């Protein structure tokens, strides 16, 4: 009946400032991928809501003592009703958040300059020239951490080491690719995202593995199923497909 608390992240083409002369306030300072996605959702489902940004701008991970942070944290706290940003669905997150079912599909992957013919993020383990990283408290970040393949291991020993191999935020991974011999471990729809505008950039290797992204919502929430039923109609007749496209088509590279 009331108007849900929806927390995010300001992450493009996901979740953006709209561009404007006038001051905007409210949901009308939002738009991206997720806000259309929000839109349709509560069309569909006849909710209103209040879009507010997570205070510590992280997605959520724990702790040495297993205490969250992140939207992860905003859900478990019940300060939000629904968590609208890409999400990773991950068995670690369940034990805290539930998920809806996906509304996209990704892999991890690498983004890197174009320079260097590595291939592989094999490539990457067996040096340290080349400092690599994630955003720090990711899933991407998680992954590796959790990770028993002697190669992701190998991974996230280097960058539990650096200091500054853990990014805060994807746009501060990208700056730090740009102006240093980096790469970044990078969820495959943003790095595509991301080097369709900088043909300076590339991905380096296939997907390392999959997931999706969901909206999260506190266990038990009861919007959940109905979250669920609506994204699997939307994916029925394509239409998360063309909202893809409308927010990831643009210049492409030579
Ligand atoms: N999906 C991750 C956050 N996250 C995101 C991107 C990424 O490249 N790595 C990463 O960890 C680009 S969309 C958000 C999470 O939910 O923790
Ligand atoms: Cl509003
Ligand atoms: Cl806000
Ligand atoms: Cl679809
Ligand atoms: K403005
Ligand atoms: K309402």
């Amino acid at each position: 009946n009331r108007s849900l608390i929806v927390t995010t992240l300001l992450e493009e083409p996901f979740v953006m400032f709209r561009k404007s002369d006038r001051t905007l306030y409210g949901n009308d300072r939002f738009e991206g991928y997720c806000i259309d996605l929000l839109k349709e959702l509560a069309h569909i489902l006849g909710f209103s809501y209040e879009i507010r940004l997570v205070e510590d701008g992280k997605y959520g991970a724990q702790d040495d003592k297993g205490q969250w942070n992140g939207m992860v944290k905003e859900l478990i706290d019940h300060k939000a009703d629904l968590a609208v940003a890409p999400l990773t669905i991950t068995h670690v997150r369940e034990k805290a958040i539930d998920f809806s079912k996906p509304f996209m599909t990704l892999g991890v992957s690498i983004l890197y300059r174009k320079g260097t013919p590595i291939d592989s993020a094999d490539d990457l383990a067996k040096q340290t020239k080349i400092e690599y990283g994630a955003v720090k408290d990711g899933a991407t970040m998680t992954f590796f951490k959790k990770s028993k393949i002697s190669t992701f291991e190998k991974m996230w020993a280097f960058m539990s080491s650096k200091p500054s191999a853990l990014v805060k935020n994807n746009e501060e991974g990208i700056q730090r690719t740009l102006t240093a011999d980096y790469a970044l471990l990078m969820e495959s729809t943003t790095i595509e995202y991301i080097t369709q505008r900088n043909c300076n950039l590339t991905q380096i290797g296939g997907l390392i593995d999959s997931k999706g992204y969901g909206i999260g919502t506190p266990m038990g929430s009861p919007y959940r199923d109905k979250i669920t039923i609506a994204i699997l109609q939307l994916q029925e007749e394509d239409k998360l497909h063309i909202m893809k496209e409308k927010w990831w088509r643009g210049s492409g590279c030579p």
